[PDB]
């Protein structure tokens, strides 16, 4: 049973991902200011966060219904689903880090935030 992540849930997941991926201090300061370089360090960090939020599976990819519940923030569920589906694609370059990051960049482009 999926449940929406709070701001506190997300802060914890980011902390856990920084620790478990041994993310260097300079990347943590970039992420804090919503700067996400297009390197494997950043891409695997985003995958880790999305994994913990149950928004992404390394084999199945983006978890569409879970994403709609998380990202809607009081918007129309059908409108948000249409937006999410436009950002959902196949694992064409066989890389779950690249895959999760691509979706994230698409969500950002379309002003879909994890927290309002
Ligand atoms: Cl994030």
């Amino acid at each position: 049973e999926f449940t929406v992540s709070t701001t506190e849930d997300l802060q914890r997941y980011r902390t856990e991902c920084v620790s478990s991926l041994n993310i260097p201090a300079d990347y943590v300061e970039k992420f804090k200011k919503w700067e996400f370089p297009e390197d494997d360090t950043t891409m695997c960090y985003i995958k880790c966060v999305f994994n913990k939020m149950q928004l992404f599976d390394d084999t199945e990819g983006p978890l569409v219904d879970n994403l709609v519940h998380q990202l809607a923030h009081g918007r129309d569920a059908e409108e948000v689903r249409t937006e999410v589906l436009k950002c959902v694609d196949k694992n064409t370059d066989n890389n779950a880090c690249h895959w999760a990051f691509r979706g994230f960049k698409c969500f950002q482009k379309n002003n879909l935030s994890l927290i309002k």
